């Protein structure tokens, strides 16, 4: 029975850690949603907070059953209309896409140094799990930047 | 002579790709600034981004030099009054910091990648240089947060 | 039909070079071995590098990239003979390996989320999942040996 | 004053437990290498982790943390002694060593990224340092060897 074993210093750190980083980028995303006109854009933030929420369900039942704290996340935020925003202060979709799908990178490659790092039978799977979701989210990010015109093409093998 | 020699595949992609996450971090920075109450977060968040203009500047030349095709920059930003941003648009003090400081981090490792994956010797050098910059930055991220009160307390060891 | 981009090819080409490196040092760690479940599963991942290896050398040769060096063939060699000085033990090759597969996982996120070409995405989502099974074995093979070591605990 | 926090604490017990598996790794490497200026650098390598190893053990201990084992002693082997199947050669001691020295900068780097207390920051701001000048030499090795394997160049 994995869960009868206690957690490594490295587990609850990593785990804390990945629990405050989705708090910081639903916060975030939510703010993202209020700073958005294209509509395709706004459903997969929308996709992406709800996906953070489900992990966060699972990260906090972990660490509250392992006597583990458990970091405070900022609240939920009101609607704002878009042509209120002061144009200094706007995000614009395609720069709100970029960082979306930088944080997506990013967060495949914690959970795979989770993974690596992991005694804990159940540790591991549950950040497998998340790791094969997020693929799949960062292809269909890739597909609405390629779709969008909103992808910026680096430099290219000529074969 | 270094620059005598062609750059590899890796040391054009990685300088090509850190040059457009700082010209994307320098857009996100402009809108911070008018997000933000306090003058010393201000202070660091332009500090940052005149770091992150000296660092382009090099990058720049660089990929000048060599034949490559500079990423597109997102412009400079309009001044915006801070009371004029819808509450649920805005971006908080602590969650600013909190997002420059990850940025920070991930940039040290960036630094740390192209380095080990260098061939050519001034490249190694720029990026050695840049992480130098940036630990002290990052030091001094970490001092603000302290002071402000912002830095969320991780599990703590008892000795 | 779409070119791949400079770190497509750069990463795809590293990773190869990688798994044609450890293949050659995990030969020789075959030679080193004497716990014969460790050996399996350092069979195991030979083959897993080498069926990755075929994918690799005909993404890269079907788009004009010249390939890295092959593993050079290495003969098998008698753990007895192998002066004590300059042998790896079961623990030792066992971390090694351990410690490869993890960095590996890494690897495979950091190409994914690099990847604008579906079919690189799609190759090293099917490696990464391989790799987090094969990590899975060789965490239960240290468990069962004995030869985890444990680092600092949490307690509840 | 402070109290280290969990992930400060991992890390260096886990960088600490590191050094001590390359350091009897290239202890071994030393009874395989035949070239004396690659051996000079293992030396080299092995003395600066034992450096960075006392300044990690005093804190840990300082801090009531666990130390992980130490390395065990390993005798001197002759290298003609090692069969050819077993024996790791110059170019492939060579590469596994870099990459070690690469994977170790980025270590370095995520703990310092991650650390609160301020003397954790500055040790492995001075590891990463040095760790920069010792890749920087064995770059200079792989050059001066012709064991560098050239990567796609770009064309300016």
């Amino acid at each position: 029975n994995p869960q009868d074993e206690p957690l490594h210093y490295g587990e609850v750190f990593s785990t804390w850690t990945y629990l405050s980083t989705n708090n910081g980028l639903i916060n975030g995303y939510r703010s993202f949603i209020n700073h958005t006109g294209d509509e395709d854009l706004k459903n997969l933030i929308d996709e992406a907070i709800q996906a953070m929420q489900d992990e966060n369900h699972q990260l906090e039942e972990l660490l509250r059953s392992n006597g583990v704290g458990l970091p405070p996340a900022p609240p939920d935020r009101p609607a704002a209309r878009l042509d209120d925003i002061p144009v200094g202060a706007r995000f614009n979709d395609p720069e709100i896409s970029a960082t979306i799908s930088m944080d997506v990178a990013k967060g495949l490659v914690t959970c795979s140094q989770i993974i690596g790092q992991s005694i804990r039978e159940d540790v591991a799977l549950m950040f497998s799990q998340f790791h094969m979701a997020k693929v799949q989210f960062g292809g269909k990010m890739l597909k609405l930047n390629k779709n969008k015109g909103w992808l910026i093409p680096p430099p290219l093998h000529s074969d």
